[PDB]
């Protein structure tokens, strides 16, 4: 599927997009000058229109009114300002529900999902599809001509709500899953394991989701649930690509998106693979307050980058302070928003866009932070984000359009499929998911000076000089070869506990763990020592030899082969069976290269343990100590032009090397000549 | 009932039995001789098959095929290992519930409990009765006179996930239940209190089971959810009973049962009860990680003793290693596996058995361990399981088989039916219940080298030399009776905080507690003393004149009898009211005997307080500050020969004397001419 961007209006130029969802349409007519106004002052160039507008477009079942839209567009395009316009299907109107409330999605336990919140339909439903294709068809056919559209976003966060539906929709379309994907009731039979309990299948037509089995003390069939995780996501993803198809074909040109909410502990849709569905990729992404904050947007972005396989991506939304949806939402501290939206652009993306451009007085979101705070235009929200698009048209001038995220030495693998494998109830523990992992061996090889491409497991983690495989849990005989074949010419892997346990269809592997690998990695595990507080005198802990404590879960590592090499191993009382075990081992296989780390170390625990292990694999690193200090993002374009941002991953002023190259870009920070000044949460732009 | 203990092949000798469920329908079948191989090796005589077997049983409704079945119970029975023959009753297969969705368990708040995981059925349900009754008399008349089985294994867990249904059916089962219990309305009307606000019944057709009262802030009529769950556990009865009625009449010399599930937390079924109900009564059992794992499968072993009335038992399951169903599943340590069995063992089970014979590879219980891992033959699991095979086969040589479990000093009481009653919400606080307090005796006692004998409250703990009564909350004047007895000709009783508060319709006992026996102990109590955490500043404990302290919960002892005596004193800020009030007193009562402890003292307080406590009751106990290192527990013949078994209860190697007579059994243990060493874990048998 070819990637096509976003162009500009005519007679503008190219230039990183700015702009926020906009909602002209909670307001009166009358504000929209000011509007235009203030994001004309603010540098805004792009809005996306009409998300969740289903209800003020047909207004009533088969009637259509478009005027109110065509004036706002008019309005903005005379201004200079594009249209990423929506599908205006994410959310259907209060006549539809009343009339059919048939589309109302059902969760695990049978209840109807009322209208009064947002995304409430069932993706599988037939009369709640056949509505939305006809106000794509509408939607298409009034914009195809209008040139103020220059994309489409179609829908909205499919899934974001509505990812789990348990109507007979959705009992039907599963079964069709079931037999598109086994042909024959005998392999959807291997596939789960039903044998076990009298689950056995007779037939598709016997096939349920894995809807109440009553809660606490009761099991689901785990491959059951996998699957089902999987169909859920290919279920929306065949709706999203029924809207498209049908925008697309009136409107040959216009360039179709859908925005993901790629983030590290996202655990739903699997947008590597929706990512073959859309004309370029774009994402919705809020930070996580405190510590993480900085880390785990870098590691998202990253890998919608991976993702979008170095591409440039669309930022479609974030927040310019607090979002309104968590038990507790923190303010963003000052230089965050410039540094944050610096942050995704670092990564890679072409285009930076806010949930939303005025802060509504109603409503859920009402104290959803946005580009225009109530307090007005007299605020420091709404003067830092005029100067972030002073600094994106900068940065458009400068040339940074379409440079890619340069290919860092390690690769992090990341892979949905194992999170949902490592969600059921019935593992080892509940303390560990896939998903942790990737994110801390992210942050502490950025706290070692090293920026790691995050990248999804379909991606071609295998041309990177080293990968991480953090519990990666499913582990296919392709998978397998894949890594064989990297290590054996001259790859280095780091590879964790929760590795390889099963094959791609949850079956555990047999004969020892890592399951097929063993060969690669040279450490035979035959069971897991899970830790925790759960009843007085457990097992909690283990220290490591180097100084490190694992957490959640160790590896019992029975045995290594003559030639695997022991850098560390657990302390414990002896009591344990864990004293003196192998915590962190290193073994060659040909030319490479494998280094097993035998628990949960977290990213403090991971960063201790860096220098040995890289030491031993060949992997240099920087010797300076001040290398966690700053954060190191570097774009290139193919003709040579080099663009590095520096942003302080701490919390307080640091100095560090000035690079080679024009400063393009200081938010609490200080350029010099022979020194960098970064204050916490600035950051700096260069280019050479 | 008679007791019949499972039988030896033709031309086997008596051995304990030692094996495993085995569930050869989840496998290849040319796995079953690799199976059978291992199984030879580890010394398993006997296995368990067809639990879940419905579905690969009667295929479709009304075809039933054996040929599977019969071709592994030839192949084990050519190996001289003996089959316990389930009904195959657990589980019902997909055809039967997508044909009659009527069976299927109904939740508290009407939720419908799918397929998908198991025992999913209703207990009342009719014709769920109809299907299960046929697969019985077909698996009976199919295997009658086949001589590899030796048992009947009736279904699997009664009440395990279905203990409490809401259906209709069970609407009507109630109403009868209440009918045959009570005659006539008004009697229910008085056991239950009904006339407050405004419940008083016009007839048993008014008569509904504790559906949903809509959660928080609202209580449900405590008479009636006691009768209610009394009810649960009967009609499951009833179920057993008539399943195994048609057993035994197509085969009348084969002797069945059904596992129980005593362990010290177990809340639903009252199994002493059922005990009635089988030939021979059968327990699984899985451990409780941390400090609590060998006190607490200690009592449970102890208890499922007391309820078998000191025949000898059958361990049905428990865990080689991790189970599957916790938060988080920590692995066994080295030796506990072996400890473990022979803690079970010791307490008087004549077989050991696991769940599993060979590790699932798929399914909800593929984490759990089994006898056989995923790794395989070569792993530590598998060589432990086949020390365990070689030492069962040491004691059955030694003639341990039918000794009984040795006569106790004191007898703990346990009650199933105060438990039920020390759940309702709204009782002084949530953080006492009845099962808490004879484990903590249980462990206090073994600090201080003496092993109780766990005992049903209808048992004859009425003729043990000393009885703990451990929040005995139901007191019928029938147990008051018994109790007096005791202590009127010399009996030496120990009796809590939470005891004879209520007669057995949960009717509270008026002009003072304890109801009843205020005569024997010597206390008068009018109010409760709750303690915690829950605002700030409340009372959280209350600390104890000779050094321990009390928490959740403590009496108010307005008044003692003249010759009762105060051995400690609540020691409290005085606003509290409780400085200097009675927390441990003891009072003689004709020629015995009683001590009374006024709160939850944990098995540390009961410990420090004991020595004080048993010398006013002329009590002795070992002078040894060691005895709490080992637990002894003590076998017997009727030819007088003893099996003595001493387990290491601490987290250190210990040292001991040695015990007279020959050495059986070690593991993590030593032996030596005059002491004995038990590592963390250890244990030693000797026959004397
Ligand atoms: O932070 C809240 C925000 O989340 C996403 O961006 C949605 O697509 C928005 O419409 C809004 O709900
Ligand atoms: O620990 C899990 C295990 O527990 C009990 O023994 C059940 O009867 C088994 O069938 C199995 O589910």
């Amino acid at each position: 599927r070819a990637h096509r961007w976003p162009q500009p209006l005519p007679g503008n130029d190219r230039k990183i997009w700015f702009g926020a969802d906009y909602n002209p349409d909670q307001w009166p007519e009358d504000v929209q000058d000011e509007d235009i106004r203030l994001m004309k002052q603010a540098g805004v160039n792009i809005v996306s229109l009409a998300i969740f507008s289903w209800a003020n477009i047909e207004t009533s079942d088969g009637n259509f009114e478009f005027d109110w839209l065509d004036r706002v567009i008019d309005k903005l395009y005379k201004a200079g300002i594009a249209v990423d316009l929506a599908s205006a299907t994410a959310s259907p109107p209060m006549w539809l529900t009343s009339a059919h409330p048939e589309v109302l999605r059902r969760d695990e336990q049978g209840h109807v999902i009322w209208p009064g919140a947002r995304q409430h339909w069932r993706p599988t439903s037939p009369t709640f599809r056949t509505y939305a294709l006809r106000l794509c068809r509408e939607m298409a056919e009034h914009y195809k001509d209008n040139p103020a559209i220059v994309s489409w976003h179609v829908g909205n966060e499919y899934g974001c709500h509505n990812y789990f539906d348990y109507s007979d929709d959705a009992v039907q379309a599963f079964r069709e899953w079931c037999r598109d994907r086994y042909g024959t009731i005998d392999k959807v039979n291997a596939a789960w394991g039903t044998n076990f309990w009298s689950q056995r299948l007779n037939s598709f037509e016997e096939i349920l989701p894995p809807r109440y089995v009553g809660g606490e003390g009761n099991f689901t069939n785990p491959g059951r649930l996998l699957d089902f995780k999987h169909f859920c996501s290919d279920a929306l993803k065949e709706f999203f690509c029924a809207e498209r198809d049908v925008l697309s074909e009136v409107t040959p040109n216009i360039p179709l998106t859908t925005n993901f909410m790629v983030s590290a502990s996202q655990n739903t849709l699997d947008y590597d693979d929706w990512a073959h569905e859309v004309d370029f990729v774009s994402n919705d992404h809020y930070f996580t307050p405190g510590s993480w904050h900085i880390d785990e947007l870098a590691y998202s972005a990253s890998l919608v980058d991976g993702i979008s396989r170095k591409k440039p991506w669309f930022l479609m939304a974030q927040s310019t302070s607090a979002v309104n949806w968590r038990e507790i939402n923190p303010r963003k501290e000052p230089g965050e928003l410039i540094r944050d939206s610096m942050l995704h652009l670092a990564m890679g993306a072409d285009a930076i866009c806010y949930f939303q451009w005025r802060q509504s007085r109603s409503g859920a979101e009402k104290f959803h932070s946005a580009m225009l705070p109530l307090a007005g235009e007299h605020s420091q929200i709404y003067r830092d984000v005029c100067a972030l698009g002073a600094d994106l048209d900068t940065l458009s001038d400068a040339g940074i359009l379409r440079s890619k995220l340069s290919k860092a030495r390690v690769a992090i693998v990341q892979d949905i499929q194992s999170e949902w494998a490592t969600e059921h109830t019935a593992t080892p523990t509940q303390h560990i998911r896939e998903w942790t992992e990737p994110l801390d061996w992210f942050a502490a090889f950025a706290n070692r000076g090293v920026t790691a491409d995050v990248t999804p497991i379909h991606a071609q983690w295998d041309t990177y000089d080293a990968v991480v495989i953090p519990c990666v849990y499913l582990f296919s005989e392709e998978m397998a070869e894949r890594l064989r074949t990297f290590v054996r010419n001259g790859g280095k892997a780091f590879v964790t506990y929760y590795s390889a346990l099963a094959d791609e269809h949850d079956r555990l592997h047999t004969e020892g763990w890592p399951g097929l690998i063993g060969d690669v990695v040279g450490v035979r595990i035959e069971e897991h020592c899970p830790l925790g507080t759960l009843f007085p005198g457990m097992l909690d802990h283990l220290d490591v030899s180097n100084g490190t404590v694992v957490h959640d879960l160790a590896d019992v590592i029975d045995a290594i082969a003559d030639d695997t090499t022991v850098l560390a191993t657990f302390e414990a009382d002896p009591a344990t069976g864990m004293d003196g075990r192998a915590a962190i081992t290193v073994h060659p296989y040909h030319e490479g290269g494998v280094a097993y780390i035998a628990g949960k170390l977290g990213r403090d625990g991971i960063s201790q343990s860096l220098p040995e292990i890289c030491a031993a694999l060949g992997f240099e690193l920087d010797a300076d100590p001040r290398a966690g200090d700053v954060l190191r993002v570097v774009r290139e374009q193919e003709d040579g032009a080099i663009f590095e941002f520096l942003f302080n991953r701490t919390r307080n002023t640091v100095t560090a090397d000035r690079p080679a190259g024009d400063m393009l870009i200081c938010s609490l920070a200080t350029d010099s000549t022979d020194k960098v000044t970064l204050e916490p949460n600035g950051v700096l732009a260069f280019r050479r």
